[PDB]
Parts: structure tokens; sequence; C-alpha cells
């Protein structure tokens, strides 16, 4: 009569892993292009 | 312990330049044909 009793489980399946993240919308956002200088400067 | 306080920007970045203006919506209102006269005259 043995039963799961005696099964001693050396380590658990992970199964699956999650990490809990911000969707992250910006670029659909704000118009984007580079800038290669300290000081940027836009004109209207 | 140089910094941002020692150094300096010749000129900015322009990075992006702008035009609003009126999105000219007129070429469909309106029927057109150009005229090769001082006067058109149209046919009721």
């Amino acid at each position: 009569s043995t039963t799961t009793n005696s099964n001693s489980i050396g380590r658990p399946n992970l199964v699956a892993l999650t990490r809990a993240t911000t969707k992250l919308i910006y670029s659909d956002i704000v118009a984007t292009q580079r800038t290669n200088q300290p000081v940027a400067a836009f004109y209207g």
C-alpha cells in the first residue's frame, strides 16, 4: 500500500514565467526625429 | 569636474520645420473647367 505519501518531490516544474510590464505606447503619440545636439530648435 | 556647465553649443539641431496651412478643398467642391477667353458663357 505505497501511495504518493512516500514520493518526495525534489523540485516543481516551473511551467511558465511572467513579467508584469506596461504596454508601452508613445511611438504612436509623439512625432519622432533624432536630436544630434545638446539643444534642439524647431521652426514655426 | 568638467560638466555641461563648462560646455557650450554653437547652433541647435533644428530637428523639424513646419508650416500650418489650410487644407485646400475646393477641387472636390467646384466643377472646374478652364476658360481661354476674358469671358465665359455657359449653356442652360
